[PDB]
RNA sequence: GUGUUUAUAGCCUUGUUGUAAUACGUCCACUGGGGACUGAGGACUGCGGCUUCGUGCCAAGGAUGCUGACAUAAUGGU
């Protein structure tokens, strides 16, 4: 039952007016700064993963 | 060209001028550099040399000291 319908529903909508993401969704239009890292001491092959998950996602340090 | 005997060169031989020098052989428990490979052992003993003596010092029963570069690298293996 947990299905979100395709019919719009208002307590939905309620919930995420004021959420943690709100800033992001609203007239407000907070622009999403990344910042990616690794765990500690990490080998080459993680950073040429790194490096592509860098160029997926512009503005991400 | 023929024969000469220091001539306006001198050569050799001989004793001989103050002695030598040099080369070769040999020796120094005399000495100054360059290069390479090795560092086994792992408290102390020992034999020695310095030292007035030294919990002294030393090249004396086997390497130590001073540095520099790297973790996303350096180094080696397959």
């Amino acid at each position: 039952e947990t299905i979100i319908e395709d019919k719009p529903d208002e307590e939905l909508q309620a919930e995420l007016k004021d959420d943690e993401f709100s800033a992001y969704f609203s007239e407000e239009r907070k622009v999403p700064k990344l910042l990616v890292t690794t765990s500690k001491r990490a080998s080459r092959k993680c950073y040429d993963f790194a490096s592509e998950l860098l160029d997926c996602f512009p503005n991400a340090e």
